[PDB]
């Protein structure tokens, strides 16, 4: 009797309530406008698809933090322990300095 | 036929596979119930809708 | 869909890229003599230490 009053054969699929995923593609078709949520529903959005749906959502890609350069802010490592100066003669300040400077090259807080 | 055996409009515009924007909205709010949902499937969420989708 | 989790900056350790926080002001060296010159070192230290820029 649904051979004789239906003319979709989608339609017919989805009254039998047996789809195929082509009949579910068409279906999905007839509920739904947005080609981006079309690609969500299929399962397998293109790449256009899943930048589109982010965009819908507001939602953004997985983050990975960046070291630090020159020109882009990033992340850094922290500097390993300094001892603080107690010194009396200059070669020891500047080794102690020297000391300083070592850590932060090391942590790529400061470049070589 | 169809005319005589279903009262929806939507339900009826589902069964000549022929929907406005308009259909596919009521159609989609007999298939899935949560807000936030209809929202995403509508292809323009709100901010409300984009906050929760994201949380979901 | 391609998307991340909500992102926290972690804090940098020795083994771990990370955020630090900005050293606080620390004067250029005017020091004419050895004790001077070791008290202004120390003053940068200590500011990169209390920011968390190296261990102590």
């Amino acid at each position: 009797l649904q051979d004789l009053l239906f003319s979709d054969g989608n339609v017919k699929a989805f009254l039998q309530a047996t789809t195929t995923d082509e009949n579910k593609t068409a279906l999905q078709q007839l509920l739904v406008s947005n080609a981006d949520v079309l690609g969500l529903l299929s399962g397998n959005p293109t790449s256009d698809n899943k930048i589109n749906l982010r965009t819908m959502i507001g939602a953004g890609v997985p983050y990975s933090l960046p070291a630090a350069t020159t020109t882009t802010l990033g992340g850094v490592k922290k500097g390993a322990a300094v001892t603080a100066s107690t010194a009396t003669d200059v070669a020891t300040a500047v080794k102690d300095l020297n000391s300083l400077i070592t850590v932060l090259k090391n942590a790529g807080i400061i470049s070589l």
